[PDB]
């Protein structure tokens, strides 16, 4: 590819792999709408399979960008509304604390302290009902943001309900297919197992385990190729043929709440571009939010991104719609979010 692109990429990621002792990594850079690929290390140390443009990485929380979009698509389809109480799609949600809790609240982590992880002992639909029924809000809805799987995850599950499709049923046919992401899955087919990389946590090959609402919050696995297309799709949403998926993408990039200089979308998070590097280990930051009334439409001059991880994988997606620029980073080792963002900024800012 262009030697300029080739050079920041290699000069930033190389030491990054060395300092963080990252087994395998994949990187895509979207320059003026064209993807450039890079690959290092191993997808499976034991079998010496290297990382390739075909390797599957666990996206972790980056999965929330898909849930965000799929939900925006359901809104566009008129199957759900963000202004609707959560009880509309789950009538058995009788506890009185759900009253003024809307789908917008679930989707944006502002319901009032929904826990970061759904408890491991919640292993059944009925288990899931009781958990949400018995949850006690630490705060009033629309006052604080506490990032959580159990918040966005229930939103994903409720958003596809009117449709009658499973979440994965809706994801495939309403988002992966339309977008030609043929190597992106919530569940990896046996046919793709030879591309599924192992994650590395403390020296052992690990894969994410099943959990409640896992497909909706941290479940998708994908290649740098499909991720590149995913970034391409979120950069230029007007070039998408299926009309609700177009609207859906834009809605996910809308600004619903503001905290510091960070804005909260559906899955995606945004910062006004140009952005200061200072701005971009605290397992839990509760942050009050200012409501953006009404929500601002997706802003070209943003730095839209999202981190995500699992026991064995660390990933990051960042793109500036206005510069038609973007990057994707996928490693099979969970390493410091900050190093991810530094590397992202260094590459991208060096290309305008
Ligand atoms: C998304 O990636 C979320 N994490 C998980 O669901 C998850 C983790 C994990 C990894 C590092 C630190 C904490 C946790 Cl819980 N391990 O397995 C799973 C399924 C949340 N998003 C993360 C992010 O923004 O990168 C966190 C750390 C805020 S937790």
């Amino acid at each position: 590819a262009p030697q300029q692109i080739n050079d920041i990429v290699h000069r930033t990621i190389t030491p990054l792999i060395e300092q963080q002792k990252i087994p395998g990594m994949a990187v895509a850079v979207i320059y003026q709408g064209k993807p450039y690929y890079f690959t290092w290390g191993y997808a499976d140390i034991a079998k010496k399979q290297p990382v390739t443009q075909q390797t599957l990485f666990e996206l972790g929380s980056v999965s929330k960008t898909f849930t965000g979009v799929l939900g925006g698509d359901a809104i566009a389809r008129g199957e759900i509304k963000l202004s609707d109480p959560t009880t509309k799609y789950w009538p058995e949600l009788t506890a009185k604390q759900w009253n003024g809790i809307t789908l917008l609240h679930l989707a944006t982590y502002t319901a009032g302290g929904l826990p970061l992880l759904v408890p491991d002992e919640v292993k059944s639909s009925s288990d899931l009902l009781r958990f949400y029924q018995n949850w006690q809000p630490a705060w009033a809805p629309g006052t604080q943001r506490l990032e959580a799987n159990s918040s966005i995850g229930l939103f994903g599950a409720l958003a596809v309900k009117p449709s009658g499709l499973s979440f994965e049923q809706a994801m495939q046919t309403r988002v992966f297919q339309p977008l030609k992401l043929n190597h992106t899955w919530i569940n990896v087919p046996p046919a793709e197992e030879k591309n599924y990389a192992w994650g590395y946590r403390e020296g052992k090959a690990v894969h994410v385990s099943p959990g409640a609402l896992d497909a909706e919050a941290y479940g998708v696995k994908s290649t740098i190729e499909d991720m590149a297309r995913w970034v391409q799709s979120n950069l230029k949403p007007l070039d998408i043929n299926e009309k609700t998926l177009q609207q859906g993408i834009q809605l996910a990039q809308s600004r619903y709440w503001q905290t510091g200089d960070m804005y909260q979308g559906l899955g995606w998070e945004m910062l006004d571009w140009p952005v200061n590097p200072d701005s971009i280990k605290i397992a839990l930051a509760a942050r009050p939010v200012k409501a953006i009334t009404p929500p601002t439409p997706a802003v070209r001059a943003s730095w839209v991104h999202k981190t995500g991880a699992t026991g064995g994988f660390g990933s990051y997606v960042a793109f500036i719609p206005e510069k038609e620029l973007g990057i994707v980073m996928l490693a099979n080792k969970n390493y410091p979010n900050p190093a991810r963002v530094d590397a992202a900024w260094q590459i991208l800012n060096a290309l305008q």
